[PDB]
């Protein structure tokens, strides 16, 4: 940087305080990644100057030529990625996303069916403090209590009971394969929409390691920011049928201007998940995350669903009679950032949960591999095994040292 | 940039195609600015690879003590810039932020009463096609058909037949100063919160040049990207008493994680508001407004309120049996960017208009004072009243390049 360390010294400092914390610590939320300085760039450019209302060819201002040209290299590098008939890039979050397609199908108070939220279902998914719940009648499906996997015997028991207009599937804590077949299978038994909400599995997905749910849905919403490794914003995906009304639905509906510069990065994003190297980088994370559960189960560890096929895994604190909280607290203290995380029957509050949520998208990208799968999930068991050792903590702290330099 | 250009080819020189452009016309949008390099530089920081859902000190995840700080320095200078008890710097956007503080106080199918869209008011304040018309019963004042300043005997007509929860005042294309003292006189008389949408005219306010609606209102909205000449993004600002309920209808209400980057960079834009030079800068914007308006009415044209008080002005091209479509089109041959607007009781639909709406925020920060006002009236001029003249637009396309080199 050179301009805003000479005007903002308070909120430079702050930034190079964050920098310097990124690398240290060992990043473990399941929802973060590190986005490449192509991508920091176009957001950091002039394209934050520039109103587009509207969409590329058809605005609602002139001097978008140039805009039109970025923002139409995102939908065609993600209809690419995706093989979607249809791209919309403009949502500014996940939950805009999401926003923009219950928008699209749903009156007030219309029926939708749901991941159950403590199951692995997203706050976007139907939590009566979000505005999904609030606006719209949520109705839950569960994991099965031993396996921990989607019961789709009760997917459908619940859409032939409540008669839902949309089923979503997708997660933010589920570590196993959704069967999108299935879930358009029931939606299609029902008479309901089906939407997938993608965000944590995106790049998994255009690596071809999860199933696409293209396909099978006829809406697909996910964030740019947490597997796919893009710039902090929202996407929709759908069949060339509701790209009018999905469109409309983003503006003049739930959106107002674009935000250009943020879409010139999912576009940077977009080129880089076309590389050969990203499929690379991918099959790494999904790799990775193998190593890392079975390594936690050799430290004595047992594992919501008893492992991952994605890129994250619940780590089930009961045996060890941790609380989420109290995991996340201590390691912490050791430099491992994790998230307490409810597990599926978890006896405890959300505020305090019964596990943590463990994601390798992070250390992936900054080159981790097997071998240090092995000693994060020895640094956990040395952290969790002796929580009341400030001996034990210090040589945690060394060895998470070790690993980042 | 140095990454992009290597990574991204294609994204690379479309945005140096809009840097250009940028440069190269005379921007008139009324809604558009320039921001500083300090002010991309956080926007292209590492804080867009941080979750921080949640607020300052009470967040929902660990690693937070940074993103926090820079939170807090945006939240305090907005609250020193404007003397409100809360902020929210988190809205994604103008939307986003309105959406927030109608799901706060309303709940669905509530009357609330904005400002006549085809007079001045925004998208956001009930149009049929944007949520908020959807979502909630939208009534209308007017302005005065020969003064078109807003009638507030009109207002306080509609207050009281048609009981409105809440009342907006503020609009996308009104040029004189808003009374909201007797908006909130009027609020208080038929039971109504009031809520104030400053996005236009944030930075006069900031700058002492328009009263300042939040000792008025018990909820103001603004963008950071109009006058306040900040990141593309949203905020709000509330009385204490409603800072709860506010940020929870953020988060978990309709947000998810916020954009840290862009929170980075709307510090580092309050903290340039704070400056004497920014004071200075928004007299000129309004300076230059009013020359603008002056000279343009020298030139033979009508403006709507015969003038304006703050950074915009409406011409009323019926006069000259232009819509406002034509002018923006012709306009656009010769490099002035401006856009088509409808008037106050405008004959023409709002896709083909008899005005255009006009704003000096942008040719401002570049440095534009009286003398170039002058030179842009006479050249809109030379272009309105020869539209049929290739030579006439040739010299204005001429005149246009010697103001912006």
């Amino acid at each position: 940087m050179k301009y805003l360390p000479q005007q903002d010294p308070q909120v430079f400092a702050a930034i190079e305080q964050e920098r310097k914390r990124q690398h240290a610590k060992i990043e473990l939320i399941a929802s973060e990644n590190f986005v490449s300085r192509a991508v920091m760039e176009a957001q950091g450019s002039v394209l934050t100057n520039k109103y587009a209302e509207g969409y590329p060819g058809r605005r609602y201002a002139g001097g978008c030529e140039y805009v039109d040209i970025v923002e139409e290299l995102a939908r065609e590098r993600a209809k690419q990625l995706f093989g979607a008939e249809h791209a919309n890039v403009q949502p500014h979050s996940g939950a805009q996303a999401n926003m923009a397609v219950y928008f699209t199908v749903l009156e007030h108070g219309d029926t939708v069916l749901g991941m159950n939220l403590s199951h692995g279902g997203h706050l976007t998914h139907g939590s009566p403090v979000n505005f999904s719940g609030v606006q719209y009648n949520f109705v839950a499906y569960g994991v099965d209590p031993e396996t921990h996997v989607i019961d789709y015997d009760d997917v459908r028991e619940k859409a032939r009971l409540h008669r839902p207009k949309l089923i979503v599937a997708a997660a933010s804590a589920y570590p196993r394969i959704i069967d999108f077949a299935k879930f358009r299978e029931i939606a299609d038994e029902v008479g309901a929409y089906l939407m997938v909400d993608m965000a944590h599995i995106a790049g998994l997905v255009a690596a071809g390691l999860h199933p696409n749910p293209v396909p099978y849905a006829h809406f697909v919403t996910t964030t740019t920011h947490k597997t796919l490794r893009g710039p902090r914003g929202g996407m929709i995906l759908c069949q060339e049928q509701f790209a009018k009304q999905i469109d409309k639905a983003i503006f003049p509906g739930i959106q107002g201007g674009p935000l250009m510069h943020v879409i010139a990065a999912k576009a940077v994003a977009f080129g880089e998940a076309l590389q050969d190297d990203f499929k690379a980088y991918a099959k790494r994370v999904v790799d990775n995350a193998k190593r890392l559960a079975s390594a936690l189960q050799n430290e004595g560890f047992t594992l919501v669903s008893g492992g991952t096929d994605n890129h994250l895994l619940l780590v089930d604190l009961r045996p060890q009679q941790l609380t989420g909280k109290t995991a996340e607290k201590v390691l912490d203290e050791v430099g491992i950032t994790v998230n307490k995380n409810t597990i599926p029957y978890d006896p405890e509050s959300p505020f305090v949960t019964s596990g943590i949520r463990i994601g390798t998208a992070a250390v992936t990208t900054r080159g981790f591999g097997l071998e240090e799968m092995d000693e994060i999930a020895a640094i956990i068991g040395l952290v969790l095994k002796n929580v009341g050792s400030e001996q034990a903590l210090e040589e945690a702290r060394q060895r998470v040292a070790a690993l980042t330099d």
